[PDB]
């Protein structure tokens, strides 16, 4: 009853009192078993530090860090179904979104291991997915308390979209891929705290694919005239204030262009993680450099310090941040 919860399949399933093995589906849900408690976790879905997510030994526990990879249901990667089941998580957490969920539940019936699924496309989503794995887990407290930060961030946040008018939306453009001509729709699980943060995306259609990436020309970005580029590869960065070219845009002219953070998971995309919490108020801070009415790096703080357990210097801020 306490520990009954519906499933992937909207069925009634009894769990065990104590979760002492548990798996996520994909970096999303891994990531966030994570600041909960990384005791029971099996193994990790992708490679733990890579080209999206730096440095993780500074600021994850080593446990973590020397977990096996076992796949995922998630762009550009795949389930290791064997060695899953092998492993006897006592529960799957699974990514709930339309475009994941039928190759999910299938292999799901295959494995046949007890499997949950929580809804976080919606960034507002973050405090009752946190307050359910704590159930699930019997980690109330502390899920409870990282609910409590993501419901205070998010409604600030929330507040201060409000209070601009659609026609005053700062024009943004996300950059993503080595030349800066992937971006995502206006629409997309990939772009969505850029859009909880009051930006007008300036590609315009809805995702439908899993890793988006939607392909658009120099000339094309050219006619969308950004006022704000937020890039997600280290290498366009460089270039796009080294090669002539990019000077035709405003953007770049004003230097508004900014690198995502990536310290230890990534604050925006690769993966959609609660990490948004904070890179949603991040971007908001660029998106709105005059109106924004927070400070940025204390929030950084404060969000390290509880999630992670991390106290962060003014030497780390610009190290890791640029803050
Ligand atoms: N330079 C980091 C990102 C970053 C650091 N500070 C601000 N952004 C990277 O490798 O992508």
């Amino acid at each position: 009853e306490s520990r009954t919860f519906l499933d992937v399949s909207n069925k009634p399933i009894v769990l065990p009192e104590h979760i002492t093995r548990i798996y996520g589906s994909a970096p999303p849900i891994s990531f966030m078993i994570y600041v909960i408690d990384d005791t029971p976790l099996i193994g990790v879905n992708s490679p733990q530090t890579n080209k999206d997510n730096n440095n993780g030994e500074k600021f994850l526990s080593k446990h973590f860090m020397e977990l096996p990879i076992l796949g995922g249901w998630h762009g550009n990667n795949i389930p290791n179904l064997e060695a899953i089941l092998a492993a006897k998580p006592d529960v799957i957490i699974t990514w709930d979104t339309p475009l994941l969920n039928e190759k999910t539940a299938k292999d799901l019936a295959r494995i046949s291991i007890p499997a949950l699924k929580v809804n976080i496309d919606d960034s507002q989503n973050y405090p009752e997915v946190f307050r359910y794995l704590g159930r699930v887990m019997q980690k109330e407290e502390r899920a409870n308390a990282l609910a409590n930060m993501a419901q205070t961030y998010l409604d600030e946040l929330k507040t201060f979209v409000a209070s601009i008018p659609e026609k005053e939306r700062t024009k943004v453009y996300y950059a993503e891929g080595d030349f800066g001509l992937q971006t995502e729709c206006d629409r997309s699980f990939h772009s969505e705290p850029l859009a909880l943060a009051g930006g007008n995306l300036v590609h315009k259609c809805v995702q439908n694919s899993v890793v988006g990436l939607q392909e658009v020309s120099f000339e094309q970005i050219i006619l969308y005239d950004p006022e704000v580029i937020i890039v997600q590869n280290p290498t366009f960065y460089k270039t796009v204030f080294r090669e002539k070219k990019w000077a035709v845009l405003k953007a770049v002219q004003n230097k508004k262009v900014y690198l995502v953070p990536k310290s230890p998971f990534n604050w925006t995309d690769r993966p959609p993680s609660f990490m948004r919490i904070l890179g949603a108020h991040w971007i908001a801070s660029k998106l709105y450099p005059t109106r924004y009415p927070y400070k940025i790096e204390d929030k950084v703080k404060a969000f390290y310090q509880l999630f992670f357990g991390v106290e962060l210097s003014n030497e780390d801020l610009k190290t890791y941040f640029k803050l």
